[PDB]
């Protein structure tokens, strides 16, 4: 064997049903490695760890960890190009991203299996020799910066950020971890330091190859892939670097029976209970603390979730053990509050410590614990291929926590039942030692403190003795009861053999005027699922405001009463989904195929014969009349959003659906139902472990139920439209514009109009969009730095299709010149780029459409997308990309003439600007002046509507 | 004195609000005339009316003096040109029309108010030298044959002419009217007849001056108009012909008691009951006919449609005089009928019967004289002005009964009470000498005769005899009481003074999200009424073939509920129309502006608390499905139906409605209603004599009402959608085809779509329509003589324009489709060849048709309701758009033509639909592309762009 492999890992369990091959092995210098080969993949894909993160940031340079991160992108000695990097990765059908944690910086990307070596060499430089260009550290600085303003106004961080900020500050857990303009720029330019140095050092201490883990999948052997991981991460240096254990918990005596009142942006009301624990990690193998998030997370009968539900309390719970780092973690148990819940705190969680008590008085329940292992066992054996990507990552993370024999089962099996342990965890589940969080908006005008990163207003106050006295006292309640022994595991597994009449697409194989139904036997992946898709078509369930909010309340209250009973099937690994639509009602069902009848019987039954329940339909309507409201606050690309009002031909806005809001009346809703059931066309698709006349059965029951419990008659077929894009007018340019009340950012979507889709039509947009892809990137993010989010690509909408840019920015929508000018400089980039240049896209673009379908509702989706669009192109990819395969250099110009250019015969473009809550580098174009957009109805009618796509 | 006048006759008698001057004279050759001066008239009009009629038709050449009447019109000794007088009319603004009646033959025309007197000329000329070209005739032949095709298959003259054919047939009331081919052409050809004699013969016979009248209405002074009448007709030959008199009844004593049970077409159920009278006609100044009338046909409370509605047998009822000739009339009592209603006729009847006898036993009613006197006094004192050519037709025909000085006024007012006329008159309707006819489809099968003329299939029987006996003895029935007295008779009739602040054009003076309310109080025609009309929008009413349905039948039940109590109000001057569109609904109240409030607040108050009967409901629901269904007998030119199919963006077919009908049950009625009602929006022109804060008021309380009572509240802007027209490409041609099962002609619909509707794009077409527009009946019909029925013009929808065809014909589509396209070309040769000053005359011609001021408040109304309801709002675009088309030349209508319209436009885009017949030299066509052929409505729709909706003004 090899000087530089100290060990080799064989075998690495795997599941059963897993025909990729894996070997893992530690480098000389003391990386883990993970080998994956699979004979068969489009896409190659490598990822590295580093158990480096947020928490070992020098404390006078908050997000160091992370803008370093950013900067390894940007150029190594070996390929110093700024992007060679991220436009290798898009010449060759890839892609590439990162993260950064507390303790980890994870790093992956791929692309086309047959350049796996000339990404994967790229990407070491990361780990060798970063250039960490002075001037590129001056623009980049900006992106990160960026990426905070965005968060600012995000609830979920202003909380995350707020609990580190409320323990010990002297504990590295409360440290900023995104960092910004002032902690990477300004405030070391002030102190005196130099940053490009820092990180320098940085990556110097603490890019240890003892600190990484690495997995690279392929098509290549075993044997191949060792020798190409050795050949290119052999070189990492070992800096022996100590792995930080962080083993005092960063919430002490002090930190403990503390109430804490927040003001959120969004209209929430919010109770997160958390309890600190020791690190639960080396208890992985009996996993006490899932254990007890099982029980306390329940939502079936029994459960504190119902109790809570039932006195009109709480909609939903989350429960459970939170990550913290090597040394100390967090049990939670939250619920968001009603109206009258927020009224009751006090109460709720003497029930969240009343349940406690129950499970204390019982003791651990080994049948419990047995049937989590069992599920987690089946869960395994069946587990879907995941994107290679996704994988390598996700693996590459946890190398650091087991041994490489177990890293495949490790995070899935249980193994030994330890009651002692589940019993010490319970244990720490006290009075005493917990932690308050109540956030409501009427805590306005009444807080005292800010919170320093994100302005978040808040008030912090001791609980007080006899509350703390009330709460140990707590007895048990005759409402709680352990669960039930989970009816919807799957016994039965049979893949049932393939038929002689068996399709490789899907053949529609009912036809009446009530249901059209498509099916395939699944030919591909072999696991016992399926999955079962139904639009049910009706006028009404978008026909206006009223009945839009309505077809939704309806769903919702349906949903929510059945969540008692799905749950359990959900946790059995069978579930469902289902929600209104523009055109009436979608419902999917997927899972293991076994159980599967039984609970969609239980869905279309429910549906037909609902008993509303007065109280859930006032919590529920109250909630989403919140939710309308508190779209005010989402991020500037709402961009999105008025475009796609402008669009089409029917759009119900916010302002609207809550104006209807006050008057769905609960007899008006109770009339709606019947109503809206009482003439359908069913369109489905029913895919995976189920033959032709298996799948007949199911949409029969289907039908025969509505028939019978709802009395459901066909619907005609001119009463079955599709909706239609607005036509832009050639050489015309729209703008509207908006605020945004609450992020002091702008945005923009530009949309470019081009035509309706056809196999040329779409594949000239594709490919120019291919092109222009990361080029578009490079310019509007990394040189000129206009923000962290900006994006391009396709759009595709009732038919139509264009180009779009969306842009998040400090600047405002000035935004237009850039991308106009931006525009330009492809021209003049696809003028000069060469043949070779050109068909390494195409090329790209290929291997992308192509890429094969890992998982079964992958694959469910790609029939998805033709039948709702009402298309059914199922061979699209083929016919597509042999059509690309075509494209000349030439050709693609003069698309770009024809549509896109400033002075094409044919441009149409609209703009959609949300300006900022207060509002060298290539030369822009003179543009007209755009018709400014007064009123969406009115520009809406004073304009044609395409026609509606035909059915290939 | 003057010789060429017999007498001129004292003051005419007017309303004193009439402002026109009236003079009426005998001419020496014993023409009767009226002469109407009106220095403000837009167009000016004269029409003649000839004592003459079918009746009077030789007994074996029937339809002569029908014939006659169609050929007058195609030349003169003087004019003899073909078409001279109609196109003389085209392109001076004037239309032209004639009828004839039993005994008359009547012919009107209106033109501009500058060329009276050269119309007036070529007109005179019809009864003096009529030519009857040899080669006209044989043409002329087959458009009489054609109209006759047309009725042969409709149901009202098929009972027309069934009547006329079960009286005594020695008669000259079993006579056939129209005529066709067969009587006109073929039998007399057969029987050695010059048809072209016997036109001149006839013509020569009877046109005989001293049974002519004439009326002329013209700016010219009264002493101008007289010295043009005296020219024009004084040299028409007085023949002295006795006028014909038809003493004796066709019913005589043994055509009485008869049962008819007749098939008919259309899925309808019907009894006629008829009796003979004599001729009431000089009983004018009392009118014991129409006191009966107004009696027997009551809807109030205790009348007699009231019991047969109530035990749900008979829906709607008429009766009164019919009108007979001179010597006969006919009084009849006629209801349709219910499902169970047919099975009932003996008690129907006898009901009748006793309502009959109720009248004799309580006298007759001077109280009741009083009021018909007073409704015909106040209507007449008020009556709207009338259009010019209607009102000569009018007047021509009333000249030959009633003296000079009361034509005016003899068909209104009223003088003397006669109790023993009534008396008389009512011992006429007695079971003795009664006529039952009742039509059903469920006499097919069993009926055993077939009229001669329109194959009617029917069957006749004695009346059994102690079924008479049964009649006879009626005693009365309590539930039978006169009607009280007319509480909406209107006795405040104040012209309210002209406003402060008022303006030429509706104002919107109420801008709410419940409101548009648009304003305008009478300044020009200064009667005591108004016009209140109203849309309510409701995207409900539309949302589907079924909510359709029900928006429709709610409607029907709520005008079937008030119909009892707002008859009142309809005798007295005041009415409403209240139906469903598909925006959601439309009410109008016209008329004395007195009670209306009254009327008004009555029907939102229904229409908001309505409560539903059980068995009114399955009743009209009933009648509804038959209504679907019946269109299949309506006309083949069904064309026009399926157009508006195939262009509207949203349209229910009549056979989706006729599904989803079904699924309309009681508790789902009853629950669509409080939904529709409860978000509305509402756009209103309140036009009249009313303030603007009477107006205000009205507006707020139809509001009030629905806010109380149906909980209303505001639509939401972006629901109040307008729907669009079907994009067609550049270049294209699409066919939809189908036939209509009952019909033996086919129909046609040609659309060449142009674009929105705009200042120009609008008067480029209007212009050419104008052109075309009789060169196109001219070739169509006369010289090429395709059908009675070709129509050209321009058509209007969803704010989008273009040229229209429709032909009824005997040949087939592929056909017409090639003579249209050739007619095209003959016309893009006429606009190249025509004088500058030709082509100004069209311009002024169409000109004068757009600027033609309304006469009566209903007229403005509907003008102003067009620019609302179209959402143009361009109230003043008479001036605009006439302004404007004085700008264009040749050289643009041209260009027009050759990129819109030419058979190898860039930008034709065309829709024919081909209904064919049942059963399936010229010009030069041009070779057509191949069309593409519309297999389903819904798939051609769906797969092209729509209009924009146009921009409001
Ligand atoms: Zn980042
Ligand atoms: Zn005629």
């Amino acid at each position: 064997n090899n000087p530089a492999i100290k060990r080799i890992g064989n075998h690495i369990t795997k599941s059963p049903e897993d025909k990729r091959e894996y070997r893992g092995l530690e480098l000389a210098n003391g990386i883990k490695v993970l080998l994956i080969s699979d004979p068969t993949t489009d896409k190659s894909s490598a990822a590295l760890d580093v158990h480096i993160g947020s928490l070992s940031d020098p404390p006078n340079i908050a997000g160091l960890s992370h803008f370093l991160e950013h900067m390894l992108f940007l150029g190594t000695k070996k390929y110093p190009k700024e992007n060679e990097y991220s436009q290798f990765l898009s010449e060759h059908a890839g892609s590439s991203n990162a993260f950064t944690s507390g303790e980890h910086t994870n790093y992956y990307f791929d692309v086309s299996h047959e350049h796996l070596e000339g990404a994967l060499d790229r990407f070491a430089q990361f780990f060798l020799s970063p250039l960490f260009d002075e001037s590129a550290k001056d623009r980049e600085v900006n992106a990160v910066d960026s990426e905070h303003e965005k968060n600012v106004m995000n609830d979920a961080w202003r909380l995350f950020q707020l609990e580190k900020a409320t323990g010990n500050p002297k504990h590295p857990f409360s440290k900023f971890g995104t960092g910004n303009k002032y902690t990477l720029e300004t405030r070391p330019n002030q102190e005196g330091i130099d940053v490009r140095q820092e990180l320098l050092k940085f990556h110097s201490a603490y890019y240890s190859s003892n600190l990484m883990a690495v997995v690279v999948l392929g098509r290549e052997s075993l044997d191949d892939l060792t020798n190409l991981v050795v050949k290119l991460f052999s070189e990492v240096e070992n800096k022996n670097v100590p792995l930080p254990e962080f083993p005092e918990h960063p919430f002490q005596e002090e930190h403990l029976k503390q109430l804490y009142k927040i003001v959120p942006i969004k209209d929430i009301r919010n109770l997160y209970v958390t309890f600190p624990i020791p690190d639960l990690q080396k208890y992985y193998k009996s996993n006490p603390g899932h254990y007890l998030g099982h029980l306390i997370g329940h939502e079936g009968p029994g459960s504190l979730l119902s109790e809570l539900k039932s006195k009109g309390w709480v909609n939903t719970l989350v429960g459970g053990q939170k990550e913290g780092a090597r040394g100390f973690m967090f049990f939670i148990i939250n619920v968001d509050l009603t109206e009258e819940g927020l009224l009751h705190v006090e109460d709720i969680i003497l029930h969240m410590f009343q349940y406690i008590q129950k499970l204390r008085a019982e003791g651990p329940q080994e049948w419990v614990f047995q049937e989590l292992k069992d599920l987690n066992a089946v869960a395994f054996r069946f587990k879907d291929k995941e994107r290679p990507r996704g994988y390598t990552s996700k693996i590459a993370g946890i190398l650091h926590y087991y041994p490489l024999e177990e890293v495949l089962t490790a995070e899935y099996l249980l193994e030994e039942f330890r009651p002692d342990l589940i019993e010490m965890v319970l244990d720490k589940l006290r009075p005493e030692n917990v932690r308050v969080a109540i956030v409501s908006k009427s805590f306005e005008g009444k807080t005292d403190r800010t919170e320093e990163w994100y302005g978040t207003q808040y008030k912090q106050e001791a609980i007080p003795d006899e509350v703390i006295k009330k709460w140990q006292n707590a007895d048990l309640n005759g409402k709680f009861k352990l669960p039930t022994k989970n009816e919807f595991i799957p016994t039965n597994f049979e893949i049932l053999p393939l038929e002689k009449e068996a399709t490789p697409y899907p053949a529609l194989i009912k036809d009446t005027a009530m249901s059209k139904l498509w099916f395939k036997q699944d030919d591909k992946f072999f696991l016992p699922k399926a999955n079962l898709n139904f639009e049910f078509f009706s006028p009404f369930a978008y026909v206006d405001p009223l009945h839009s909010n309505m077809a939704y309340l309806y769903l919702e209250l349906l949903k929510d009463s059945l969540n008692e009973y799905a749950y359990a099937a959900e946790l059995a690994g069978l579930s469902y989904d289902l929600q209104n639509t523009i055109y009436g009602m979608y419902l999917s069902v997927k899972g293991y195929n076994d159980k599967q009848p039984i609970l969609l019987k239980k869905i279309i039954e429910k549906m037909a014969t609902f008993e509303i329940d007065e109280k859930r339909f006032e919590i529920i309507k109250e909630a989403y009349m919140r939710s309308l409201n508190n779209f005010r606050a989402e991020q500037p690309h709402h961009a999105m959003y008025y475009l796609r009002l402008l669009m089409t031909e029917v759009a119900w806005t916010k302002d609207e659906l809550k104006e209807a809001l006050d008057d769905v009346t609960l007899p008006r809703l109770k009339a709606f139902i019947p109503q809206l059931l009482s003439r359908l066309h069913i369109e489905a698709l029913l895919h995976g472990n189920i033959t032709k006349q298996a799948a007949l059965g199911i949409m029969q029951m289907v039908e025969d139920t509505l028939i019978e419990h709802a009395h459901t008659k066909p619907l005609l077929p001119s009463q079955l439209v599709r909706y239609r894009e607005v036509q832009l007018p050639d050489r015309g340019w729209f703008v509207y514009q908006q605020r945004n009340e609450v992020h002091n950012n702008s945005g923009i979507e530009i949309y470019y109009q081009t035509d309706m889709q056809s196999t040329s039509e779409n594949m000239f947009l594709e490919l120019f969009a291919q092109i222009i892809s990361e080029p578009a990137f490079n310019t509007l993010r990394t040189k000129e730095q206009l923000g962290y989010i900006v994006f391009s690509g396709p759009r595709r909408a009732n038919g139509i299709q264009g180009l779009r840019f969306i842009i998040q920015s400090e600047k405002p929508p000035y935004l237009e010149s850039r991308v106009e000018a931006f525009l330009i400089t492809m021209e003049k980039s696809i003028e000069d780029m060469t043949e070779e240049a050109f068909q390494k896209h195409i090329q790209a673009l290929a291997i992308r459409r192509l890429d094969k379908p890992k998982k079964l509702s992958a694959e469910s989706a790609k029939y998805w997308g033709e039948i709702i669009s009402q298309q059914y192109n199922f061979d699209r990819d083929n016919t597509e990309v042999a059509y690309l395969k075509t494209l000349t250099k030439e050709d693609i110009i003069k698309f770009y003439k024809e549509m896109l250019a400033v002075d094409a015969p044919r441009r149409h473009k609209v703009s959609v600007h949300v300006l900022a809550r207060e509002m060298n580098l290539s030369q822009a174009p003179a543009l007209p002046q755009p018709e400014v957009i007064q009123n969406m109805t009115e520009f809406k009618r004073g304009l044609p509507l395409f026609p509606l796509v035909k059915p290939h």
